[PDB]
């Protein structure tokens, strides 16, 4: 299990979503949508809580992510 780092705060919109704070070390349990329930969301663990969170909210080492395509809403 690789441990990624949170780039931003994330406030959950439900009980299945994992709250993130910038700097959190996140243990990534599954990058697969068959587990997370949604493309682009991963399953992980922080502080003994497990839940899903957005994959664009973490980076391998906590520095800026690889330069490339953004997300629309």
């Amino acid at each position: 299990n690789p441990v990624w780092t949170a780039l931003f705060d994330y406030e959950p919109s439900g009980q299945d979503e994992l709250a993130l704070r910038k700097g959190d070390r996140v243990e990534v349990l599954s990058r697969d949508a068959a587990i997370s329930g949604d493309e682009g969301w991963w399953a992980g663990q922080v502080g003994g809580q497990v839940g899903i969170f957005p994959s664009n909210y973490v980076s391998r080492g906590g520095g800026p992510p690889p330069p490339g395509p953004a997300v629309a809403e």
